[PDB]
């Protein structure tokens, strides 16, 4: 039952939703994070349950919902991690696990050009802005993956190559952009 | 940040004591192994605490001092790791490390004897110290006549009886925790 891989947006919230199978009557939740723990909390069916934040700082920005899953707001870098739910039960303490992750979404997505005669041979650079090393370019062309790097180059003879045009779409967990480049247009 | 080794003996018990205040004030604190939280401790300067217990694995063998300090007793192999504990301040969660290491008493030490088969008078003895169970963790030594002659479970000593005296060749095994002893007499051993 390794880790939920969840994506936070950088600036925006997320939820981590605490589940079950449960069964037996849950005692405590604790909500950990890394080597902490962040929240400590006695569910009650009557009552409002009472919530313990044993971490100060992200706790600032820290809610729970009816269910006791971890809603984070106002996400930062330093957010990212792993969280884990302990459903501590009277013969059993079980473990949900999160991997929190936090990335900008990608912006100006850019293509640039280096370089008549006959047979035009064009070096493509597809680039953005706010990459991280989790970014993931490719190049496409009628439905073909040229490359899979922020490089291409290609051949194109007007007469006898079929498509007309290359197009970089660049994506992480979170965003997706695209770009396409004429090569009738970028061989003069 | 350390952490603070600490050597529990298999069977027996450990605690492990919390530092504060030092200035500031605490409203809780969590004590934590490895991946899980053991307990919650709510804290009354005024009154007694409320400890509620988040893993039940450690059964009545969990228990805390008057100082919130940890202490578990008739310990397993299954506690070896890392405790933690997280002492809320208004601020901030400062964490006492700890990493406990469970190791088992010695028993039955051995001496064995890989001398030659006769022995010529003027005599000499290939020996070696032995324990139940091998641990990188065991270190022997010998010891005749108030002298330390080796610090590894082989000893080589010569004897003759016409100008050394009677004597007893001493193996001594030990781990952090315990520790055995067997002694050997060259007048047995040489004959
Ligand atoms: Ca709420």
């Amino acid at each position: 039952l390794t880790p939920l891989m969840v994506n936070g947006i950088l600036g925006e919230s997320v939820t981590l939703p605490l589940e079950f199978p449960a069964g037996e009557k849950v005692n405590f939740i604790t909500w950990l994070f890394n080597e902490t723990s962040l929240a400590f909390i006695v569910p009650h069916e009557t009552k409002s349950p009472e919530i313990h934040v044993t971490n100060p700082k992200q706790g600032k920005r820290l809610n729970f919902t009816q269910s006791y899953s971890l809603q984070l707001s106002n996400l930062k870098m330093e957010d990212t991690g792993s969280y884990r739910a302990q459903i501590s039960t009277k013969t059993s303490a079980k473990l949900s696990s999160y991997t929190l992750r936090i990335l900008r979404q990608l912006r100006n997505i850019q293509v640039t050009n280096h370089s008549q005669n006959m047979t035009c041979e064009l070096h493509l650079t597809c680039s953005v802005e706010d990459a991280d090393d989790n970014v993931s370019f490719r190049w496409e062309a009628l439905g073909n993956t040229l490359s899979s790097q922020p490089n291409l180059t290609v051949s194109w003879d007007p007469r006898i190559s079929s498509e007309q045009d290359y197009t970089c779409i660049a994506e992480n967990a979170v965003s997706n952009l695209s770009f396409s480049v004429s090569a009738q247009k970028l061989c003069e």
